[PDB]
């Protein structure tokens, strides 16, 4: 148990009450300070204050309570990042209604699969997504009501959130006398998120409360300080975006949002909102690996860039940190099933390449794939974590649940990792993404992070008769041909991790979610081509 990595005591303590109660308390305090901005749409340059956000969320909460939504119900929220997004989230948390964010770029099949699991009584949806909701709806009689989020009037026959609250809110309603519901926070679901074919990740209120400790933690999150502005290009429906933003709201920060990344706007927004901290995913670290515009703008307020969701190249990360004049890139490692990051780069405890250290209340260990024994320092194995932020289980799928989490409460991440003498953790890859040329493992990240100098590519395992797999790549180019690339690699690495059967040229590398690589799509581009 010298081989169990334990998070320290928190620097900001766990708070009583439901996630809702805590979000209510914080945002009521912030609402009472004039001019405090909750969100900012960088695109249309519009702000919404904590006072506004608070009142509308509360109205929405009460409106829902009167409509009959109780702890036994579920709503989905289906939208791109927007000013309205968190209104029905907050409303639903205040009164103990589970929120099921659904990915706003699902096709209809993916969308139907999700909602078929979350079984929502009410659907909050953006104009951009209404149509897809309408198509899948016939196969989901559970849905009783559709409500448009980003319109003020009724829209195509459906009530807006504003016409909806109108319908049920008394005229004698005072928001500041509203009291959030109280209930058991271990037993009551705050969130149902997707991970993916798809599963519903159920997250008790308690996991969010724990998140709010981390979020407010000055060492593992951000210290509450007035006039803090953050720029986030993370999808609010993903655990990354949902858990950071809710954290930022508990912290009274200004969340500057964007529903789509664009290099110029991003950069100008950092400058003009005096952004102290920006959230990215590694996929975007290319745009600053090319740079050019970044030195125009004034980024002298930026203290921090945080990445998560996918492996960040060590060189790329070091490289991009320099260009923003930052000591390093802050990192967070998490799973939808752990609610948020459980490995985080602690302030003033860096290490290039590491994803950080065990968060407060948590424990981590690396285990042997064959016997499950706990491994020691620098020993690669499967990353396991346990703590009060781990989901209560998959929705209506107890088999997958027991498959993921054991008696001792250890979650098996499917990631290969190790920790060093300083208790820093390093992610190697998904166990599934590793390639075995003889009996010898090859990690994709290792071959990708030697290609990036010669634009962008994705290494995968080209199956075989008698080797099992052969390291292969899928690449995005002014000119250099296959044999010239294979031979280039063969001059760079050792015997067994050569591209012994690689290279296929493509438009763009099949990336997904929060800038992660599709092992599948790449491993079929290659199989199709041979
Ligand atoms: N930092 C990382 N480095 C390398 N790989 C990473 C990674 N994070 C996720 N991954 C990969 O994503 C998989 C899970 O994807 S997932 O299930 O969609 N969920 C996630 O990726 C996920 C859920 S919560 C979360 C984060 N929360 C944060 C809070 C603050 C902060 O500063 C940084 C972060 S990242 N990420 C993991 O198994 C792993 O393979």
């Amino acid at each position: 148990a010298k081989n169990i990595k334990k998070g320290p005591a928190p620097f900001y303590p766990l708070e009583d009450g439901t996630a809702g109660e805590q979000l209510h308390k914080a945002m009521k305090r912030y609402a009472l300070v004039p001019g405090t901005i909750a969100f900012t749409d960088a695109h249309i340059e519009v702000n919404i204050t904590y006072a506004e956000y608070f009142e509308m969320s509360v109205r929405l909460a009460e409106a829902m309570k009167r409509y009959g939504l109780n702890t036994n119900h579920r709503i989905v929220v289906c939208s791109e990042n927007s000013l309205q997004f968190f209104m029905p989230v907050l409303g639903a948390l205040f009164i103990g209604v589970a929120v099921a964010p659904a990915n706003d770029i699902y096709n209809e099949r993916e969308l139907l699969n999700s909602m078929n699991i979350s079984q929502p009584t009410v659907v909050f949806v953006s104009k951009k997504g209404l149509q897809k909701i309408l198509n899948v709806q016939k196969k989901l009689p559970i849905i009783q009501k559709i409500i448009i989020m980003d319109s003020k009037t009724d829209y195509q026959g459906f009530q807006s959130m504003y016409t909806f609250v109108t319908s049920h809110l008394p005229p004698g309603f005072n928001e500041y006398d509203f009291v959030p519901e109280s209930f058991d926070r271990d037993k009551t679901i705050a969130l149902i998120m997707n991970s993916s074919l798809p599963k519903g990740v159920a997250l008790p209120h308690r996991t969010a409360c724990v998140r709010f400790s981390h979020a407010r933690d000055p060492i593992f999150g951000n210290q509450i300080i007035p006039d803090t502005a953050i720029l986030s290009v993370i999808p609010f429906h993903h655990a990354f975006g949902m858990s950071t933003t809710l954290g930022y709201l508990i912290c009274g920060f200004r969340v500057v949002l964007m529903y789509r990344f664009e290099e110029e706007l991003f950069l100008r927004s950092l400058q003009d909102y005096k952004i102290q901290s920006a959230l990215l995913v590694p996929t975007l670290f290319s745009f600053f690996a090319k740079s050019t515009l970044i030195d125009k703008y004034d980024l002298s307020n930026l203290h921090e860039i945080a990445s998560g969701g996918a492996p960040l190249s060590k060189e790329v990360g070091e490289a991009v940190a320099k260009r923003f004049h930052l000591p390093g890139i802050r990192q967070g490692y998490g799973l939808t099933e752990t609610t948020s990051a459980i490995l985080i780069t602690p302030e003033g405890d860096d290490k290039p390449g590491a994803v950080g250290k065990v968060v407060p209340f948590f424990e981590a260990k690396v285990v042997d794939l064959d016997t499950g024994k706990t491994l020691g320092v620098n020993q690669r194995g499967e990353l396991c974590v346990r703590g009060p932020m781990i989901m209560s289980g998959y929705v209506n799928n107890p088999e997958a649940t027991n498959a993921l989490i054991d008696k001792d409460g250890w979650l098996h991440s499917g990631d290969i990792a190790y920790w060093d003498e300083d208790e820093h953790f390093f992610i190697v890859d998904r166990l599934k993404s590793l390639i075995k040329y003889k009996g010898y493992q090859v990690a994709p990240a290792e071959l990708e992070s030697i290609l990036l100098q010669h634009f962008d590519a994705g290494v995968a395992g080209l199956p075989d008769d008698d080797a099992g797999e052969l390291p292969a790549a899928v690449v995005v180019l002014k000119t250099m041909t296959e044999k010239e690339i294979v031979d280039y690699v063969a001059s760079q690495v050792t015997t067994a991790k050569k591209l012994r059967g690689g290279v296929v040229f493509v438009d763009e590398v099949p990336k997904g979610l929060t800038g992660k690589l599709d092992a599948r799509k790449i491993r079929e581009i290659l199989i199709k081509a041979k």
